[PDB]
């Protein structure tokens, strides 16, 4: 085995957790193990995956926030039922099921409330992810900009914080946000 299989009782139950069929549980358990053979994924690791997706601009502040989403347990590493847990979600989700994770990347703080900097932070962490090899349609510009535009369309109570209800629906109004959404493993 070489810890490339599962125990089956952990088969089993990331089967049942995840949109994934069995072979596909191990499928990954096995990519995992040969990218990262201690079975723990740590900060600098997960930074390399997003330096050569995006290998333009500066990934170190988004990527620390996605980590920090995966590492469900906060331990400092992303452990096999971690990783393959969020897959299943961000990859396979319901629009409901993806929009829920995506407030959890938001909600830096976990208060159930997404507040502009909290927005203003994840925002400019993708601007500069992206970097300017393009430049962008004037009115979003710059990630100031974006989040405004965020809250005039979401922010129904104007009190500078999202809830879950207004991000839910608030997302749901949108068109583009809906489509970037309702995804299952990219098409
Ligand atoms: O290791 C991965 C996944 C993954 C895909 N293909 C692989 C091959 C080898 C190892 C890992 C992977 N990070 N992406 C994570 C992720 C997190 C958040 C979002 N979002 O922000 O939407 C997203 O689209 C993907
Ligand atoms: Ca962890
Ligand atoms: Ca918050
Ligand atoms: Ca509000
Ligand atoms: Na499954």
């Amino acid at each position: 085995k070489s810890n490339s299989k599962l125990k089956p009782e952990v088969v089993e139950e990331l089967t049942r957790k995840t949109y994934f069929t069995e072979k596909e549980v191990q499928q990954w358990y096995k990519g995992f193990i040969k990218d990262c053979p201690s079975g723990q994924l740590d900060a600098a690791g997960f930074q390399k995956i997003y330096k050569q997706f995006f290998p333009f601009g500066d990934p170190t502040k988004f990527a620390t926030f996605v980590f920090n989403v995966f590492d469900e347990n906060k331990d400092g590493r992303i452990e096999f039922s971690e990783f393959i847990q969020a897959l299943s979600v961000t990859s396979r989700g319901t629009l409901d099921e993806k929009l829920r994770w995506a407030f959890k990347l938001y909600d830096l703080d976990n208060d159930g409330y997404i507040t502009r900097n909290e927005m203003l932070d994840i925002v400019d962490a993708i601007y500069q992810m992206v970097g300017n090899t393009v430049e962008l349609p004037e009115e979003e510009n710059t990630p100031e900009k974006r989040v405004d535009r965020i809250f005039a369309m979401m922010d129904k109570n104007a009190d500078g914080k999202l809830t879950l209800q207004e991000f839910q629906e608030g997302s749901k109004a949108d068109p583009s946000i809906v489509q970037a959404l309702s995804l299952y493993d990219g098409l």
